[PDB]
């Protein structure tokens, strides 16, 4: 409770199909992340914390979330494109 955003933000990316699957990747598969390497960068500590209040990270996760964000610093946040056939076990 208390939603606000000030900062111009809305940066648009629809014709994303990642052939960028990085050893972070793996190590995603590997740990089983309910999201992907990209959308842990895209999400600040303020708004993860809403994911984290609902499920728990183990202390493997954690790490791979702290290094992923340093890495890969950068917005190229997929938006709504009708789902895709991503290359993954779960």
């Amino acid at each position: 409770m208390g939603h606000h955003h000030h900062h111009h933000s809305h940066m648009k990316h629809s014709s994303r199909l990642e052939a960028h699957l990085t050893r972070d990747e793996l190590r995603a598969k590997a740990l089983h992340i309910p999201f992907p390497v990209e959308k842990i960068i895209n999400l600040p500590v303020v708004d993860f914390n809403e994911m984290m209040s609902k499920e728990q990270f183990n202390e493997a996760q954690l790490a791979l979330i702290r290094d992923i964000r340093r890495r890969g610093k950068n917005k190229v946040a997929a938006q709504n494109c009708r789902k895709r056939k991503l290359e993954n076990i779960v």
